[PDB]
């Protein structure tokens, strides 16, 4: 799809078999998700955003669907105030800015 | 232009005379610059990131070329760790994000 930006691009996202929103963030690196139940072993991982630092945990391989696309990468879980896919999965899904 | 994700989405602005670099940021509702004079008034704002919030100033219509265009907005001034284009001014570019 081609989505304008008049509102912010919300996506749904499907994640060990949880369903949730996130946003297509062309600003992430990384993915960075809070609500979210993971199996398995796990990094500590801190990330620097606008106003400081959170403490993530780096789960790798992750099987994770956006917008229908099933992709596998690396998921950080942590506080965020909004779920937020980063260019580290979106690349896996060709998308590109237009202007 | 079309960019793809692989890099940062960065562009040259150019404000107040002051030549930047900022990301292209879809996750961003309002455009944040750190290394900027601006002449007149401003209002004092919080706004929250990852790892929590920062106080900015916001500046009102002010001039900003944005890889070449010219657009008029709100430009926020304040500590980030990277300067962000916002969708306030990406929509005045008709930025779509395709995937
Ligand atoms: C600031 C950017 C340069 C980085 N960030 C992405 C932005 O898109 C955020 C997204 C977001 C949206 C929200 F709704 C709430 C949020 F908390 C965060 N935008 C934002 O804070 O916007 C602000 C300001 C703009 O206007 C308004 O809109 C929303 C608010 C508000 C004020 S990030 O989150 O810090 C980030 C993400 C992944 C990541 N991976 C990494 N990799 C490792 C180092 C190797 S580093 C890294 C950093
Ligand atoms: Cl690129």
């Amino acid at each position: 799809p081609q989505i304008t930006l008049w509102k912010r691009p919300i996506v749904t996202i499907k994640i060990g078999g949880q369903l949730r929103e996130a946003l297509l963030d062309t600003g992430a690196d990384d993915t960075v998700l809070e609500d979210i139940d993971l199996p398995g072993r796990w990094k500590p991982k801190l990330i620097v955003g606008i106003g400081g630092f959170v403490k993530v945990r780096q789960y790798e391989q992750v099987p994770i669907e956006i917008a229908g696309h099933k992709v596998v990468g690396t998921v950080l879980i942590g506080p965020t105030p909004s779920n937020i896919i980063g260019r580290n999965l979106m690349t896996q899904l060709g998308a590109t800015l237009n202007f």
